[PDB]
């Protein structure tokens, strides 16, 4: 059971938050947005949770769009973490990723297309975002 417009059409209420440029969001802007309503930025913690958001994606009719995830570096010991605090076992990073290009690519990013891959990317890029509560 998920609120009003939230998860398909844990509970996995999942919500796209696709947007034109003048709405897109930092890092941490999405993520401020997201815990303000009591959730956060959408962890990928399975195959499952994968398959709910593309599939969300697939309904919405735009593809190629970029969404931040949860993914956020931690200290180096740790690398990527969750900001939901769930450990990162699964991973569907692009190839090569993430490759911290630059050395300014602190934040994970979903390309939603079918292969559902993670990139890093610089946190202060305006995206869409995927909230989950
Ligand atoms: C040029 O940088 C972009 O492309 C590389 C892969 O080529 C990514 O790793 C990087 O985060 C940027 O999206
Ligand atoms: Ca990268």
């Amino acid at each position: 059971a998920c609120p009003e417009d939230w998860g398909a059409s844990t509970s996995l209420c999942f919500k796209l938050y696709a947007k034109g440029k003048h709405e897109k969001k930092t890092w941490f802007e999405s993520r401020d947005f997201c815990r303000a309503l009591g959730g956060d930025l959408a962890s990928i913690n399975n195959k499952e949770e994968q398959q709910t958001i593309w599939r969300l994606i697939t309904a919405s009719g735009s593809y190629h769009k970029l969404f931040w995830l949860g993914l956020t570096y931690g200290s180096p010991s740790e690398g990527f973490t969750w900001s939901d605090g769930s450990p990162v076992s699964y991973e569907n990073w692009a190839y090569g990723e993430p490759n911290n290009y630059q050395n300014v690519e602190y934040c994970g990013e979903l390309k939603g297309d079918p292969t559902m891959s993670w990139n890093d990317i610089n946190c202060e890029h305006l995206n869409n975002w995927i909230c989950q509560i």
